[PDB]
């Protein structure tokens, strides 16, 4: 075999833009929205090809949020995805090993909203989050109820208070 | 010759950060800060070269705002520069090309806080007429001394007179 390649979607062709989009659709076997697609847009994608064929993917998307009052650099990581025949040969923890070198050098906290698929973001050691989630609705933050126990962080240094409030920036759709 | 390269933060060296740096801080005559810098990582950097010498650099940064009530994807232009010697010869205006490009697959709207507008302008940019918030203590207030100078690129429309809210961030929020 698979090879790797690290795009930002400025460098993506238009083909693989929509080998893209058809790949998140199937794999998630339709349960991906078109806000969801939008989320995928805007950061870096590491894809993983068959020869020519797109069978892998994750985004990593720059999010701006704070951590109880302090102003945080968040690399988000979105749309983690391998075709339904490529999976359990270890593509998926490839695309997050290269999805770690990409947060580890340009942003102070990695985040992940996870399925059924924590165990393979905890092999690359991740951990999920233990304090309170937030989100804007309507104009003012609200606790993310349904979020916390999903929502996963990882950072290189290990310095981090995972106890500790996220807030999350303003989006479409789901916010985490 | 100038040769142009786009490379995302991932994609550069320690070299040429620290290159970067000493670029902004030389161009910028000191007036530049180390949230000034951060702010500058983590996105696209569109990057032009005299040989293997770095004279210029635009960074887009993705924000999420709020238009009005609505959210907006934003590729933000931060730490726009090119070295003293080299100005008045269309880098600046080749370095927003490239720019408004990435803007244009990227984002649904660009937006920047100038400090002469007139190059922006060139480029297709406009001034943003609605009021602008920042965050403060916790809570949004008119970035009063910042409207008029945040400038905006629609990305094909946007109305211009909404209300942007911008993101939390460290340092200057615009
Ligand atoms: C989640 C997903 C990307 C995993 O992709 P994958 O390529 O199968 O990932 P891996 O092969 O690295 O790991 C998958 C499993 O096979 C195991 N595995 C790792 N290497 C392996 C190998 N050489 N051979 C066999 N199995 C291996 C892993 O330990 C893991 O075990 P687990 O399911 O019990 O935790 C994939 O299942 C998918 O696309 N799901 C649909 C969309 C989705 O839900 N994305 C995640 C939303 S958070
Ligand atoms: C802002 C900045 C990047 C412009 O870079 P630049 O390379 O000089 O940009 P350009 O050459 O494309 O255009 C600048 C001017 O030179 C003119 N110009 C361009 N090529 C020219 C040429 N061959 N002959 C004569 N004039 C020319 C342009 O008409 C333009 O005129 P204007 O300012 O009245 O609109 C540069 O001044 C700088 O680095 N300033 C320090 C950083 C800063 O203060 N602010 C960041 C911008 S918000
Ligand atoms: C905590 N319980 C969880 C739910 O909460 C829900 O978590 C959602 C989460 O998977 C989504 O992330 C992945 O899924 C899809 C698309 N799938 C939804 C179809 O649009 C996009 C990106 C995926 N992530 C990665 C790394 O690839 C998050 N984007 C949103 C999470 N929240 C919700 O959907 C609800 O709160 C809706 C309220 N607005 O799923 C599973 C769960 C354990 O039961
Ligand atoms: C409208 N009048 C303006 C002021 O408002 C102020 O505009 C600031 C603006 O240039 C800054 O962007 C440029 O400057 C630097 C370095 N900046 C100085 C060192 O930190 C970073 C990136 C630059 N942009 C691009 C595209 O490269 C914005 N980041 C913030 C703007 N606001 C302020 O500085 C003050 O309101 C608060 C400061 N505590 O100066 C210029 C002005 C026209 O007079």
């Amino acid at each position: 075999g698979i090879e790797y390649r690290s795009l930002h979607t400025s460098q993506l062709t238009l083909s693989e833009k929509e080998a893209l989009y058809d790949l998140l659709i199937e794999g998630f076997e339709g349960d991906f929205s078109h806000d969801d697609f939008a989320h995928t847009l805007g950061g870096m994608h590491v894809m993983a090809f068959d020869q020519q064929k797109l069978v892998g993917h994750v985004a990593i998307i720059q999010r701006h949020m704070a951590l109880d009052n302090t102003p945080i650099s968040v690399g988000y990581v979105e749309a983690m995805v391998v075709e339904q025949s490529y999976r359990r040969q270890g593509i998926g923890r490839q695309l997050m090993l290269q999805t770690n070198k990409i947060i580890a050098s340009c942003y102070q906290l990695g985040l992940l909203s996870a399925s059924d698929g924590q165990k393979l973001y905890h092999s690359v050691g991740w951990q999920i989050w233990k304090g309170k989630l937030f989100e804007l609705k309507q104009g003012s933050y609200i606790r993310s109820i349904e979020e916390e126990g999903g929502v996963m962080g990882w950072k290189a240094d290990g310095e981090v208070d995972f106890t500790a409030s996220l807030y999350c920036d303003f989006r479409g759709g789901d916010q985490w």
